[PDB]
């Protein structure tokens, strides 16, 4: 189904024999020896706990988003009935739950699985302080940023391969080394987690699925790491050789920590920049653990960039833009016919009048540098009633982000998210104006797939007021506000 309120405003955008082979004994034994190291490494500091009930609730009343029920779901005590059955067995070490019935069971097996592991994301194991090239609970507004800190480590090009279809690459040996976390448990806690994990062996939530597969990139981009070092090689694939298993010890302690550093993993993605470019070539322990890049003949090389700039992490690409008052920002960027065309789609007058307008402040947020998105956001925003909540899923490409879901003044978020919650804006001073806020040169906005210069956007612009207004009318008698005069 097509979103009207997005459609109506944007009109110029109209007339467009089973795999994963368990590895050979040398790449496992290169793995188990990376993967005990970076549990260890994650382990540092933290310490695992269980997750409450309250910290269950809370966590499905925000974003992000079937919620209708979850939030109906929560305070029947007849669902923390099954539960506390199903609960009971998992103690045991059975499990069986895993209409009301059958909807109550989905959801209290995502509970027991954030009681047990739920620690992973809400104590941001993964986050980048703890995990080193992690970067959990980074928004778009935060990775470029990321991005330009690893371009800063000196050596060969900027790797960001994709694996083909990653969790389907998966094997026994990867869950083995992500099931060491339950040494870290004890008590109740391990043998909770220990019926989460004896599942898949039998499929998580994307709550413990992105930590998990967070935790098994990082460890399999340092062991190509190792392998561009020389560390290891094409003769170690079958068999380690003579002694190099202590070689690959110290060289994870000695160099893991600062190795992590020149990665920003996210699930599957994946931007590596490692010391030189044998990198490229470093193919043996990938191809034998499974983890075949997209795209790409076996053995050709990869290719890498030389620009932060132009790599692409999480479906966008990062740029440096220069304020009116001198300050760098650095923005998320991606195709716009991307962006419009998932706005118009819709997964009710209300509900998509509410969704539209998420879209719109999630631009607003996001993409205010690009001179179509700024004008269709204001043209979504003057459209939909100012009083109306914005609801719905906007973020496909599942990160962290969320803060355009208010009813509060976009320039005020702006700044929240942009200036004073920015770590690496020193200058704390605040934007008084829409029209302060950059936008990213004409050439660049061209570039992206703006359509700025062409006449169906000028005739667009110049009418827009047309169409807000034949929006309004739909919609009926509301409050609505102007955002067009702050252009
Ligand atoms: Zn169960
Ligand atoms: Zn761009």
């Amino acid at each position: 189904l097509v979103n009207g309120v997005v459609r109506l405003l944007s009109k110029p955008w109209d007339t467009i024999d089973t795999k994963a082979p368990e590895p050979p004994e040398g790449v496992k034994y290169v793995l188990n020896e990376t993967t005990n190291w970076l549990w260890a490494f994650l382990a540092r500091e933290k310490r695992p706990r269980m997750c409450s009930r309250e910290e269950f609730i809370r966590k499905v009343n925000s974003n992000a988003a079937q919620w209708r029920s979850a939030r109906e779901a929560v305070e029947d005590p007849k669902f923390w009935e099954m539960v506390d059955e199903e609960r009971e067995a998992h103690l045991r070490g059975e499990c069986h739950t895993c209409s009301r019935a059958i909807w109550f069971m989905w959801l209290g097996a995502r509970f027991l699985e954030f009681e047990a592991l739920g620690f992973l994301n809400e104590d941001h194991w993964l986050g980048r302080k703890n995990s080193g090239g992690g970067v959990e609970g980074l928004g778009l507004q935060k990775l470029g940023y990321i991005l330009r800190e690893v371009g800063t480590r000196p050596g060969g090009r900027i790797y960001a391969d994709d694996t083909a279809g990653w969790d389907t690459r998966i094997t026994r040996a990867d869950l083995e080394n992500e099931a060491k976390v339950l040494e870290l448990l004890d008590g109740e806690h391990r043998r909770l987690a220990r019926a989460i994990i004896e599942l898949t062996y039998r499929g998580s939530g994307q709550v413990v699925t992105y930590a998990l597969n967070t935790f098994t990139n990082l460890a399999v981009q340092l062991v190509r790491m190792m392998e561009g070092e020389g560390v290891i090689g094409p003769d170690d694939v079958e068999k380690l050789t003579k002694g190099k298993g202590p070689k690959v010890r110290t060289w994870l302690s000695e160099n893991g920590e600062e190795r992590l550093s020149r990665m920003a993993v996210s699930g599957d993605d994946c931007v590596v920049k490692p010391l030189d470019d044998r990198f490229a070539t470093s193919l043996h322990f990938l191809n034998a653990m499974s983890k075949v890049r997209k795209d790409i003949q076996e053995w050709k090389p990869s290719t890498g960039w030389y620009d932060w700039q132009q790599v692409p992490f999480c479906s966008n690409h990062f740029t440096e833009l220069i304020m009116k008052d001198g300050r760098t920002l650095v923005t998320p960027c991606r195709g716009q016919d991307e962006l419009v065309g998932r706005a118009r789609i819709s997964p009710n007058v209300r509900d998509t009048a509410c969704l539209a307008k998420s879209y719109a402040q999630m631009w607003l947020l996001l993409y205010f540098h690009r001179r179509d998105l700024r004008l269709m956001a204001n043209a979504i925003c003057s459209a939909v009633p100012v009083n109306w909540v914005p609801t719905g899923r906007t973020t496909w490409s599942i990160h962290a982000g969320g803060e355009w879901m208010t009813t509060e003044d976009m320039l005020e978020v702006w700044n929240r998210v942009w200036i004073e919650e920015n770590e690496w804006m020193e200058d704390k001073t605040p934007v008084e104006k829409w029209s302060d806020v950059p936008y990213s040169g004409k050439r660049e906005d061209i570039w992206c797939g703006s359509l700025i210069g062409t006449r169906a956007r000028a005739t667009w612009a110049e009418n827009i007021q047309v169409a807000i207004n034949q929006v309004r009318s739909i919609i009926g008698d509301e409050k609505y506000v102007d955002y067009m005069s702050s252009l």
